[PDB]
């Protein structure tokens, strides 16, 4: 039986509150080893080691938290034979991409949470724990960049994200689908993402004790130009618009954001829009303005793309190629 | 035959002979901007211009942009106190394309301004052969043309051979059902959206406290949660005399209250089923009348 | 604390000591098979137990396989004539398994079953948080616990915290506004179903018109589409004095008339949005009052 | 530019009403030099050369259709650099499937259709049939094995479906997603589907001049047992049947499905739902009654795996391990 080592973060998986039945709870108070003895079945498939790396709602998931589980999972890959990192529902898309483009253990990296908290009734986590294991444990998971694992699913780390705010089948690739489902602890594997992840990526971050300034700002009808104007004024490395339709940006917006990037600030045009490339050549001149395009990244995921990239290069053109590629 | 007007907004829309086919087809030019560009004063102008010649036509067909077609359906939805058809329609290939998708949705928006049915449904978009109501229709994909859904309650009814089987209808309060009358105002109260990520800046937030906004809509992550910054701000703002709403980034489903945040104990309101952009439209409304969060959140539950 | 009564039929869900929290919970073994083998005689049982103990009791609870639950809810919403609320559940995993799905799902059609404004909507299927109506709502998936959606014209509500909030109702004549009385039928008309697909056989069509089939239902292809040999076939049976419906093997939309086929040439009645099993529902009670194609068809579009 | 042969066969794309407005059409009236001629930008990507092979709406597609294409895909290979096959909505999955399964030409193969008939207001088929011939000529498209391009979308033909009746965005791969998305005649590629297509497999029509005998078997309440009755007196190779939730059966059609399995009839257990698996290892004892689980193909999909598998064998476990590869 293989060597499948646990990091805790928190998250609703670890969850609690007075009641069962209500919706109530609070996060960062339930140990990994309560995780793992409430799903004795993980005997028969793996032995288990658990660390607790924080215990924090994903909510608050930030920088300092990425480069901690990277460095982790990259010093500790030939001491295991794989990784469930159990985590917040809400912030596990931004994570699951970072570690993606920043882990070069190609060993299994299985992202599991939850979403009722572990006192309700049918909670969830107990057989995601499971399931993330069973696809930590299979060495057809390993070469197919980091993983998350939810509601008998195996999502890519590059396309997944939240669909609903209460639904245990919340999580999707919405985009280009899953890579298998699990039935009875095996998976039929019909999908690997063609994008670049892990080992085949330059972002090393073995080194960085920081992360570049990257904010995200909204667009909608009437928007104001405060927001934009504020991560300017900070001096931000790069900014992500939430762009409305094919990435599109009000008025007062655009200008802001124009300004910056002739300035030198790395501007990516994303979408509000849950599915969908926001692509090139549509209403924007990107190459006019020094803007990058996101193709299917949402905000928060070319975020994540740009601040790899801004410890690269501040160049417009090397950043495009950059969000072609991986 | 119906006496049905068409409202130009521009967008990705602007010679459909077979209008004349089901209607006496007037049309007037409001203003032509790109929907990215839509801003308070088109809508007040759209909710005046409509509650004004609600007399003259028997239905409305309004061409609108995509990008903020979900806020102007929703807005028009809570401010039109005409219980005749109001229909939004766009395209999201150009006129001058292979298969343009205008042409069959003007057709099938006039189809929908003139059935009888329609009335008392509140505002509607019409895309793609469906019939949605305003306030849960959004776009889901940044180009396909099947992009417009009802993605929470789903479509009122499917449009086939210029012929709907309506089977639903939005329970929530709209147009006349509403106390938002906007006939008289020349301004909304500024209401801020700001996104919620992981090391979210609280500078968004901040820059929005410091202008002194009316309100404040949280695109949250999962069930409307707040990075610790931006709660702290947040959390500060609630009692400054800024309104806040919890809405989510999250494209379906509610920001529900008895979750991992105290609303009462902050001043703030659960958005529910309204997505952010949504969510500042009523926000907005609901501060021309109260800055009582209680109260807020009383209409948050009914419109 | 209100009186659910829980009819169970058996399923994959076949204790849960919250429920006391909410309602007096008395429950009886209609029968206990897997809804694979679920029966019209399972069926006329149900219609008549809940006709007779509705003044007994101010809602009910019907734990069922899900397999054959859109069937049943349907038969149910057109046979049922108590206006209190009719909720049936039932789980995807076993109540041995990690993490059932069942003792949640049970909790909230209690919660349905009990809320006194469920009341008047039909028969519901209340899975995985939602409210569904009991006409459009099918199962998706063979294995996900998200697998129940109305997959045309969406959910009536979401249950959080055990309480609904209802934006939706179907609009379908249900219940008691249904002439379909089954308190004195001890069967009901025998109706086949075939499939259609490329190079589709016309056995399986011509052994239903051997047996004197009342009712024969197509699983089209596409738009409700037959092939060749089945098209004869079924051409031929509906004038033989067997009652032909047209829906399709798509999971969504309706099979509509005006398309390819020329309904009122052969005698053929559309679907509309009922596939092919709820299409059987309809079609065996249409059948209980009339053969005529024309009628049958009316009530296609008004149930 | 590259050499791109269409073969018409029919369908809406080829169909045609008295009104532009009214939905009411009729199908095989209309050329396939009609259709290049309403697509002219077409001569700005590819030369284009049109063959008529059939023209039938799809609901009357057959064995001997299949058969002539895949010899002539097969045959005329090395005299073009891609092909499109214009076809009817109805059976495009079904059709797609088996081409999938049999060309051996790994140069793009790519079907189209359209939903609104050619004389319709904003018909697809235009756009749909610009999109195939970009798809078609893209190197790109090259091993992904047979395609079906709609919608701006390429999906594989092995879990491309209809999912409804009228809607022009009807096409998807409801279980694993597309292959890519084309914008402005590109295409970002991000998936290729893992199941064994194309030269890959060991299915070989060359020599046929017919396929197998395999009749569909639709499951519901009170399921009448004489569709699987008039099949079995037929003495048919193999039947499929579309079970209700994980594959199972009404117990009048399950018990004569038992004994043709034993008098050496191949039965495959599928499901008339949409999605997911019919899995092994649930309800039904597979090994027991000499029954194949479907996996992810639905009914007229494992007819066209069992129709192919029984010009190889008739056992019941060689059939499964071919439903499990292809």
């Amino acid at each position: 039986l293989p060597n499948i080592t646990i990091l805790a973060t928190g998250g609703t998986i670890a969850g609690g509150g007075d009641s069962a039945t209500k919706s109530n709870y609070t996060v960062g108070k339930v140990g990994v080893e309560n995780l793992v003895n409430a799903v004795p079945q993980l005997k028969d498939i793996a032995n288990v080691k658990g660390e607790q790396v924080v215990n924090i709602g994903s909510q608050d998931m930030n920088d300092n938290v990425w480069l901690t589980l990277a460095k982790k999972i990259n010093t500790d890959c030939d001491k295991t034979d794989g990784f469930v990192i159990t985590h917040g529902v809400d912030t596990m898309e931004e994570t699951a991409y970072f570690l993606d483009l920043t882990v070069k253990c190609d060993k299994p990296v299985v992202m599991v949470g939850a979403m009722r908290p572990s006192t309700s009734m049918s909670a969830d986590g107990p057989f995601n724990l499971y399931n993330a294991v069973v696809t930590a444990a299979d060495k057809a998971s390993a070469n197919r960049g980091v993983l998350v694992v939810m509601n008998d699913t195996v999502l890519d780390g590059r396309d997944v994200t939240t669909t609903n705010t209460t639904d245990v089948a919340t999580f999707k690739s919405v985009n280009y689908g899953p890579l298998g489902y699990i039935h009875n602890g095996k998976i039929d594997y019909q999908r690997t993402p063609a994008r670049k992840h892990t080992s085949d990526t330059p972002f090393d971050v073995s080194k960085l004790n920081e992360l570049p300034k990257v904010g995200i700002v909204y667009n909608y009808a009437n928007a104001s130009d405060l927001p934009a104007k504020a991560l300017v004024d900070a001096g931000y490395d790069g900014i992500v618009s939430a762009g409305v339709g094919n990435g599109n940006l009000y008025k007062s917006v655009f200008d802001t954001l124009a300004t910056a990037a002739k300035t030198g600030t790395a501007v990516v045009r994303s979408s509000r829009v849950p599915t969908g490339a926001t692509t090139q050549d549509a209403e924007v001149d990107d190459a006019k303005y020094g803007f990058v395009a996101s193709g299917t990244l949402n905000p928060q995921k070319a975020r994540v793309l740009l601040q790899l990239a801004l410890t690269q290069t501040k160049d417009p053109q090397q950043i495009q190629q950059i969000f072609n590629q991986y």
